[PDB]
DNA sequence: CCAAAAGAAGCGGAGCTTC
């Protein structure tokens, strides 16, 4: 234990003695780190980090000496060493920055001469960074080591945190703002998307600090220190980026939005640099000078990422050593750089692109200012996206000479759900536009004959590319409508690409040949493969077309069918076997196929099947109201207008009304997810507003046009056949508008009754600021549930099975239960501690509990069973870092502002989040990890979830393995998981220990709306060990149905497309059979099996 | 609705209070 003697030598000089029981001022960084066994960062000892690093960037040859390296990245050259020498001297300004913001700190209040005097002001929530100053004279100067290397860590941190910012969705900005998602503002989420909270931006920066310092955190040491320090610097040096303009911090008012909430939100912008700054094609050198071993940077050639050993944010799990494998992989997997998408991207220009993929150039006074937001944030996305490529093909260049032959790796991780998420926000696997020029597909095909199964290939990834559905028909089939297309309204734009392909250059308004060509075929993908059929056309050797061109075998309805699979736990019925058939599992039809099965089967779908459901309901809650004509009018009004302004939404001239897929496809998915008929409601009105604001745009484009234009042949004049045909639907607009915002449908008694709102929606429209705000979004809301989305979710039960709701619920109130008792224990284990604490002189509040108090904590909750194990994969439900625990400020920048609340690792309660846990994870996640894993598991794929991406030579073989990998997925029981977890709970859990608050919600989950006021301990403990039995029960069934389904003949080909089916060779043959007929034979092997577990 | 959480700031030196 010679660590303090270690420390203290590199850092004798700081104020303070390391030791918590001195008296005076007691110095809490030698307290709290001590020097790694091994080095980690190449500033540790060094007196002057800052122009030792810069020194060491200032040539090729310094650089290779400082870092001990024999040779250096070839995009370290001349500009790139320029930007880092002027970006040094900037690093120089952040410092002084620091040092002053410091002496004013030590002045105001006399803080500096009460230090002296032996206050302990560094033990404050803002004084912290006075454990890194050492006695200057009269006062106190910064340590310059530990100064400088922070400052080196805040230079790198402005260079790539934005690139490392997780994508914020509606859910993650209603937390923040705490505003209800469905009536978030219009383009709030974008504002909040393209910045960072304070705890993000600070989070990051302290991360990247404390692995700049180089040091370890000492086990026994207060978190207040530990975290703290390296936070408070953090907190400094953002406060320094801002000073400087670095940094653009922007405090919400929520206030202006919703007059309720008080609440004022920090957002943190970092200015970006310019597309064309040299410091972009090497935006790491920093790093990979200062670590020994750099987290950022690219994977070139043979130099592959290192496998995580933790799950994604979740220390505390784990990856199993077959998530490892999968992990090894897909990092092993080759990318490489598809020069001919490269150079259309950059000869078509980023303007162009976002003319052609984003909204272009808008000027605000032609769109609507909601609609324009929206437009806004789907240029950035575009935008980021092209930069990002480009920055990357900079660097990709230096590497060789020929771009196309430098192999490229990327880093992977483990999510909470287990998807194998690749590293970075914009890269192959998130951005479409990277998709298509960085690919790990490539082939070598024969095309000299349109009649070899290699053309059939291109065909095929030609057509799914071009938005041809191409599981929905045969191969055949396919090719024909592939040709029609060809040959008709794209042959203009291939033409052009022929001409591209030629000469290198495009015409002044090639984005008007592509996006004609393509109308709403257009996409990413569609570029890839007009520039592929073009290369193709004037390709010299057409016996040798090398193309990574890529056919996607792709899930249909994959999460909805994978629950079904799953969690399914009765005797067999027919409709599931009907139904489970849209998903690809075939009974008793050797190598049937998705093609076949759709072509011949069942054209109808899992969402047109829900739709068809909806209808039914849609039509039963008319009749149960018949004679109501104020509901039968509501009900018009709201089908009325989705009809107005949504494709999926047809209303006959004889009243008629058509439901298309579309509408259910969402709803179905994040219904399987959990999801609240609330939050679908919710989603529906934005799809409705989204469209009415944009046709505010079509409107004010229209008087543009022609000032003396109708507002009825100005807004429906192109969704009309006259000016009297457009008059009745502005009338009809006006009048659902008006009917949908001032009456609401009201649950009264399970019957729905209108009330009046007060709030109604009318006069003059004004298609510039036009808006539909709270208590009419309130409205058009209450409006769609009861009328559309009740139905809807009767229609989604009705198809994917009662007895997976039923499922579903048990999974639910099971993980919810136990996570609320985790959560509860161990904030009371806390709460003792720290009792426990106080009666210690040398601790004081502020200061937390030391990691090793935390990791006994969370040892003792062990016998809880907190992680679900399946064999292959662990989920920690509860798992999460909240503020709630530790309930205090960490730290505070020196005007005591920026405080940033002690985050702590922890469990919390979970809701629903059992549901997407298990189903996404024993789902879709096992079946690509077994994928990347199994004998003969395909090469040179993209995985994205639920479809992967095949180079042409393999789609056969791939996607059959593919449909293995499904079928053993589908051998799981995620219920038997949460079930051996819950018991283990159940026999150890004490319910009388829980505070009154978590008692109550466990009653909500195990008790019915009536038991909960009078529950005592023992009545609620009785109702869990009922959810147990529910659980042993659900998974014995689920047990039966997958060995059942075994022995019968399956075709599987749920990751249709190319229509290469994975045969289970299962011995009792079900063919010539009726559903019905198969559900009564599955059920007497059910049956004859359920005996032979009872015997 | 899962994928990662999540207010700011005076006074005083924590944590209550006001916007
Ligand atoms: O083109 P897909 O969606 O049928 O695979």
């Amino acid at each position: 234990e010679e660590l303090k003697e270690g420390i203290d030598a590199v850092y004798p000089s700081l104020v303070g003695t390391a030791d918590s029981k001195a008296e005076g001022i007691k110095n809490y960084f030698k307290l709290s780190f001590t020097l790694p066994e091994e080095q980690k960062s190449r500033t540790v000892g060094s007196e002057a980090p800052l122009k030792d690093v810069a020194q060491a960037l200032s040539s090729r040859a310094r650089y290779e000496l400082f870092t001990e390296k024999e040779t250096a990245n070839p995009a370290f050259n001349g500009e790139v060493i320029k930007r880092y020498k002027e970006l040094m001297e900037h690093g120089e300004g952040i410092a002084d920055i620091l040092r002053s913001r410091l002496a004013k700190f030590l002045n105001t209040k006399d803080v500096g001469k009460r230090f002296a005097q032996g206050t302990e002001a560094n033990r404050w929530v803002g004084g912290k960074l006075l454990n890194i100053v050492e006695q200057d004279g009269d006062t106190f100067k910064y340590n310059e080591q530990l100064l400088q290397t922070a400052v080196l860590a805040g230079l790198q941190w402005r260079l790539t945190a934005t690139s490392n910012t997780a994508i914020k969705d509606a859910k993650d900005v209603a937390a923040i703002t705490g505003i209800d998602q469905a009536l978030l503002p219009e383009g709030l989420v974008e504002q909040f998307d393209t910045g960072m909270t304070l705890t993000e931006a600070v989070s990051s920066l302290a991360q990247k600090i404390e692995s700049y310092w180089g040091l370890s955190r000492n086990p026994n040491a207060p978190l207040g220190y530990t975290k703290g320090i390296p936070t408070a610097m953090a907190a400094e040096i953002l406060a320094a980026f801002v000073e400087s303009t670095d940094v653009v911090e922007n405090i919400v008012d929520m206030s202006e939005i919703d007059p309720d909430n008080k609440k004022t939100i920090g957002l943190y912008t970092i200015t970006e640099l310019d597309s064309f700054d040299p410091i972009n094609s090497f935006p790491t050198a920093i790093e990979e000078a200062v670590l020994v071993n750099p987290t950022e940077k690219m994977f070139f050639g043979d130099d592959i990422p290192p496998v995580a050993n933790t799950q994604l944010r979740n220390p505390a799990v784990r990856n199993t050593p077959e998530q490892k494998a999968a992990l090894k992989a897909e990092q092993a997997t080759e990318f490489y750089v598809h020069t001919p998408m490269v150079q259309f991207y950059e000869t078509l220009g980023k303007d162009r692109i976002l003319e052609l993929m984003g909204a272009g150039t808008l000027n605000k006074e032609l769109l609507n200012d909601n609609h324009a937001k929206s437009l806004e944030g789907k240029n950035r996305s575009v935008e980021d996206s092209y930069n990002q490529l480009f920055s990357v093909i900079e660097q990709v260049r230096a590497q060789s000479e020929d771009i196309s032959t430098v192999p490229i790796h990327y880093a992977y991780n483990m999510t909470r759900v287990g998807r194998m998420q690749m590293l970075g926000k914009y890269n192959p696997q998130s951005a479409k536009l990277v998709r298509e020029a960085i690919l790990p597909t490539k082939a070598t095909l024969d095309l000299s004959n349109q009649n070899n199964e290699d053309f059939s290939a291109f065909q095929l990834g030609l057509a799914q590319a071009l938005d041809i559905k191409v599981h929905t028909m045969t191969r055949e089939v396919m090719s024909d409508e592939l040709t029609k297309l060809l040959e008709g309204n794209l042959k203009p734009a291939i033409d052009m690409m022929v001409e591209f392909n030629t000469t290198g250059s495009l015409p002044e308004n090639a984005v008007d040949v592509l996006n004609t060509a393509l109308g709403d075929r257009k996409s990413f993908v569609a570029l890839m493969a007009l520039m592929e059929y073009s290369r193709y056309l004037v390709a010299e050797d057409k016996s040798a077309f090398v193309t990574p061109l890529y056919v996607e075998a792709d899930g249909v309805t994959n999460g909805p069918i994978n629950a079904m699979m799953l969690m399914t736990g009765g005797l067999f019925t027919p409709d599931w076997i009907r139904n489970i058939a849209k998903g690809g599992l075939f009974i008793g039809s050797p190598n049937k196929t998705m093609n076949e099965h759709r072509s011949t089967a069942d054209n109808n779908d899992l969402y047109q099947a829900s739709t068809n459901a909806l209808m039914e309901s849609l039509g039963k809650l008319r009749s149960n109201y018949a004679s109501n004509m104020p509901i039968q009018s509501q009900i018009d009004s709201l089908l009325s207008l989705m009809d107005l302004f949504l494709p999926d939404i047809n209303l006959g001239e004889n009243g008629a009304l058509e439901l298309k897929r579309g509408i259910a496809k969402n709803p179905l998915t994040i219904t399987i997810y959990g999801s609240g008929a609330r939050g679908i409601a919710g989603k529906l009105v934005s799809s409705v507003t989204d469209a009415i604001y944009e046709r505010m745009s079509d409107v004010l484009k229209a008087r543009a046009k022609d000032p003396n234009i109708s507002a009825a042949m100005a807004m429906f004049g192109k969704q009309a056949a006259s000016e009297a045909h457009a008059e009745e639907l502005l009338a009809r607009f006006l009048k659902d508008m008006e009917t949908l915002t001032s009456t609401v449908p009201v649950k009264r008694k399970g019957v729905l009754e209108l009330q009046s709102t007060g709030t109604g929606a009318k006069g003059k429209i004004n298609p510039k600021t036009y808006t539909i705000k709270g208590e009419q979004l309130k409205a058009l809301q209450e409006n769609m549930l009861h009328f559309f989305v009740e139905p809807l979710r009767n229609g989604i039960t009705q198809t994917v099975g009662e007895s997976l709701v039923y499922s579903t619920e048990q999974l639910q109130k099971a993980t919810q239960i136990q996570s609320v008792v985790l959560e509860d224990m161990f904030k009371q284990r806390v709460q003792e501690k720290l009792a426990e604490k106080a009666k210690d002189p040398t601790w004081k509040k502020g200061d937390f509990l030391t990691q090793k108090e935390l990791n006994d904590i969370q040892a003792s909750l062990n016998n809880l069973a907190p992680m679900i194990e399946t064999g292959s994969q662990t989920f920690y439900i509860a798992g999460s870092e909240n503020a709630e625990v530790a309930n205090q400020v960490l730290a505070t920048n020196l005007d005591d502002r920026m405080r940033v609340p002690m985050s702590i690792y922890a469990p919390a309660q979970a809701g629903v989040a059992g549901i997407p846990f298990m189903t996404i994870g024993t789902g879709d996640g096992m079946m690509m990890q077994t994928l990347s894993t199994m004998k003969g598991a395909p090469k040179n794929t993209l995985k994205i979830f639920d479809g992967m991406n095949i180079g042409l030579n393999d789609i056969t073989d791939a996607s059959r393995k593919a449909n293995e990998a499904v079928y053993t997925s589908w051998q799981g029981n995620p219920i038997k998981n949460v079930y051996e977890s819950y018991a283990k709970f159940m026999k150890n859990v004490d319910f009388s220990k829980l505070s009154p608050e978590a008692l109550e919600a466990i009653g909500k989950s195990a008790l019915e709306y009536d038991q909960r006021e009078n529950a005592t301990v023992d009545d609620i403990a009785n109702a869990a060990s009922l959810i147990e039995r529910n659980l042993r029960n659900i998974a014995l069934g689920v047990d039966i149905r997958h060995k059942v389904l075994d022995k019968v003949n399956l075709s599987i080909d749920q990751m249709a497309a190319v229509g290469a089916p994975y045969q289970n060779n299962g011995k009792i043959d079900l063919s010539n059979m009726t559903p019905e007929q198969q559900a009564d034979e599955l059920n007497k092997l059910f049956r004859e099996e359920l005996e032979a577990r009872k015997q």
